[PDB]
């Protein structure tokens, strides 16, 4: 609290002295990593004539006499510690240097009874705030910058999420997918059931809506002649937060002409497995529960109605009235579809461990997905539940316009108190070849793979 | 207008007949491209026993007698045209098929006095809207889906923008950069001078601000130990539209520890050149003006004050009063910095052809960029003007906090009528190693490379 001020003192009396604590440039030559990787086994307490210039953060100090010792930590986490040139050197070192301070050092590299000793040295930046040694998982998230410095785990994760996301891109691109960019500000926001964030434009004297999802535009792409498209990026759903939900988040969507939810469920499996392999290296996923979640080999596929039927010891179908459902609903603790999914989730959903697609969903609650090819009353959507998390949905995509138009009229009357995406429908009545969309949640993906909270999967939330 | 209805008729009387015009699946085996690429020179009017199943869009028809002919166009643009099985076949073909209709065909492939002839065939989708044969550059943008189908140029561009953006990622990643993701909804929006879009959260009973730029968060990353970071993605600036300006757009930012605006100007050059090469294949850039813009080899670097001095036949410096500037301003047609840039742009800026960085900018108007190392009164920012477009800016980055804090107080009093990013400043007073940010505009990048309007560079604007 106090030593805040002391650090400011130390800054001032380096300006007026004309030494620079925020130098433009400082001729670093190697990363601590690069040093390590060059010099694995050096005979301890022998020397080598590799001059280098390295920068780092002083995190351990042990100042004593003619000689000070200190740990330098590259930002990536790597570590290298530190007669030679000048006593004034030592006095500045002793008097000027605190911890959390960024420091360049020149010199040759040696083994300690692996450090370096100084031709030159200089401050690259003066911290006017000492690093704390514990911090609340909440304070942590509010100051990720410190987290990242002091807490290793923050580092690896941040890097992982990145590694994963590269993995995804690598994979889709290997399969001949083209990443596209579609609007975020939209005249009306479609592609999912969520309340949008609305904002005012000065330029058009109108409101605008942050995209809850890209599907409608991504579809317009397929129309326009895209074989295979994805768009990995952020969506905004104006609603509550919870372990699995957060109002802005990063989402994959995917679309493949000439293929069905059967095929896309396959891709989605391989996709996820490739990711694990690229970014983690095992399909036997370690967890803070000491446990290991296996995701290798093949994954089960069950139907919603069937699997639910077995669960309630009773046949349930598209046919089953609301009253029956409602009643069964009560026996345990709006409309048909909503009840089926509720019941399904509430019974079969919860119970699952290993990786499982469910498929064949109540039409009532899947207006964008095609009617099932043989079975009446249902659509060709899957969900994919992975270690007990709804991670992804695939669809055989509703290409028919008039069906689709109807699909909305019903949805629309649903919340009336007395406007459709006419352009989207225009799009469809130009032709849209058969295709299967997926959607996947990137935090849930990591969460599902790791057991980390949604608050740890991303750099900066609130 | 009328033939709208006829197409709907044709749809209905295929449902009630139990044939399907929006089939879930249709067993395509090859893309028209794949066919072509397999069968270059086939002896014309000879045959081959490669059965395949291909889909396409019927765009040319010539129905006549026992035999109909029609061009099929893959979405990517490729083309293949089309006794065998059944007369009913021909009757459906004649009666059922219109243009813009998506069509699967099975059979073996042959050379025409390169088409295919039909084992099987089926509709994959029925267009209830005929393609128009011209359309306004505005109507075009409002229905990109049609544009893409009927207008080749729409295609290539869409693909280019994608190719470019992959190029960028390829390049940065080759140089050891890590793409990150930072908030879009921000408690206050910083990183540039623009009015934000504001939106209400239901959850927090508060307003929120769409990011005008990532710099502040991207900086917090560098603090946290990122060596090299970028973030390619969308920003929102709540302001006018014009040939170079649009309220939501896609932007690269970049940050490199231990390097200066000198270095980043180098990267930015190589980056741009690599892109051209990957996505275009020449640095001698063809244009609708018949002309060619050369971007190869090295590019000029001039200083703002100097270059302006020469322009007005008079010495201008940090020192030059507002009154003088204002006066010179009048001689041709707020504050110091604003005048210098205005004058510079208005005189030297306009005059440039070949690719040129300007550097050494008035501090007044660059609060985030470090003070120049030797020269007083200026900062270490460059702009990069490419074929007469402001495409990119680099900075040697202001790491000092107290300076930075001050920088804002001045900015803030500037628009007072009587709140700073305290967290950002907190971040900085933990330490931020010397580094150089860039920012680049993706549409301007393409615009600069091609001569295409900002309205053609993106898929869906308004
Ligand atoms: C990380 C928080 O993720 C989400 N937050 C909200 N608020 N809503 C959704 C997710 C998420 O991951 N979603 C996915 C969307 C595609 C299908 C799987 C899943 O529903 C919805
Ligand atoms: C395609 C429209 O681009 C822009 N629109 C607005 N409204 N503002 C800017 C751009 C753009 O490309 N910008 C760039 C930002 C980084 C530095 C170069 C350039 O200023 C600002
Ligand atoms: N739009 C879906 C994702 C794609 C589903 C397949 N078309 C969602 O928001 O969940
Ligand atoms: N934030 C800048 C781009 C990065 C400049 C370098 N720090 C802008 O909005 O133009």
């Amino acid at each position: 609290p106090e030593q805040f001020r002391i650090r400011r003192d130390k800054r001032a009396r380096l300006l007026a002295q004309g030494r620079d604590p925020y130098p433009v440039a400082v001729p670093r030559t190697h990363t601590l990593a690069e040093v390590r990787a060059a010099h694995p086994d050096l005979p301890i307490d022998t020397a080598t004539e590799d001059i280098v210039g390295v920068a780092g953060r002083v995190i351990f100090a042990r100042n004593s006499g003619k000689l000070c010792f200190a740990t330098l930590q590259d930002g990536d986490g790597t570590q290298l510690q530190v007669d030679k040139v000048g006593q004034a050197a030592l006095d500045a070192w002793k008097a000027d240097v605190d911890l959390g301070d960024i420091v360049y050092v020149h010199g040759a590299v040696i083994s300690s009874r692996l450090s370096v000793l100084a031709d030159c040295w200089r401050i690259a930046a003066k911290s006017l705030r000492p690093l704390p040694v514990e911090m609340s998982e909440e304070s942590r998230v509010r100051q990720r910058y410190v987290d990242l410095i002091v807490r290793p785990e923050a580092r690896a994760v941040a890097r992982l999420r990145i590694a994963v996301v590269r993995a995804i891109r690598t994979a889709l691109q290997r399969r001949g997918f083209l990443e596209v960019e579609t609007p975020v500000l939209q005249t009306l926001a479609g592609g999912a059931a969520a309340r949008p964030f609305a904002t005012h434009s000065n330029a058009l004297d109108i409101d605008l809506y942050l995209r809850i999802a890209p599907e409608l535009f991504l579809k317009r792409c397929i129309v326009g002649g895209f074989d295979k498209v994805f768009e990995l990026n952020r969506v905004f759903r104006n609603e509550g937060a919870d372990s699995t939900h957060s109002p802005e988040f990063s989402m994959l969507e995917t679309y493949q002409t000439y293929g069905t939810y059967d095929d896309s469920a396959v891709v989605t499996r391989e996709l996820i497995q490739e990711v694990a392999d690229e970014a983690i290296g095992t399909r036997q996923l370690p967890l803070p529960d000491g446990s290991v979640y296996d995701i290798d080999g093949e994954w089960a596929t069950i139907q919603m109605y069937p699997s639910l039927s077995v669960a309630l010891g009773e046949e349930i179908t598209p046919q089953t009235t609301v009253d029956r459902l409602r009643g069964i609903a009560d026996s345990l603790g709006f409309g048909h579809g909503k009840l089926i999914e509720e019941l399904w989730e509430r019974t079969v959903g919860k119970s699952l461990s290993a990786p499982t697609f469910v498929k064949d969903f109540p039409v009532q609650t899947t207006p964008l997905t095609r009617q099932h090819r043989s079975i009446p009353g249902v659509t060709e959507k899957w969900d994919l539940y992975l270690r007990g998390i709804e991670l992804a949905t695939g669809y055989s995509e509703l290409s028919d316009p008039v069906v689709q138009r109807e699909r909305f009229a019903d949805q629309a009357r649903a919340a009336a108190a007395g406007v459709l995406d006419e352009d989207f429908l225009a799009a469809l009545e130009y032709g849209m070849p058969p295709c299967t969309g997926t959607g996947m949640g990137i935090d849930r993906l990591l969460m599902s793979l790791t057991g980390l909270s949604i608050r740890e999967t991303v750099l900066f939330p609130i």
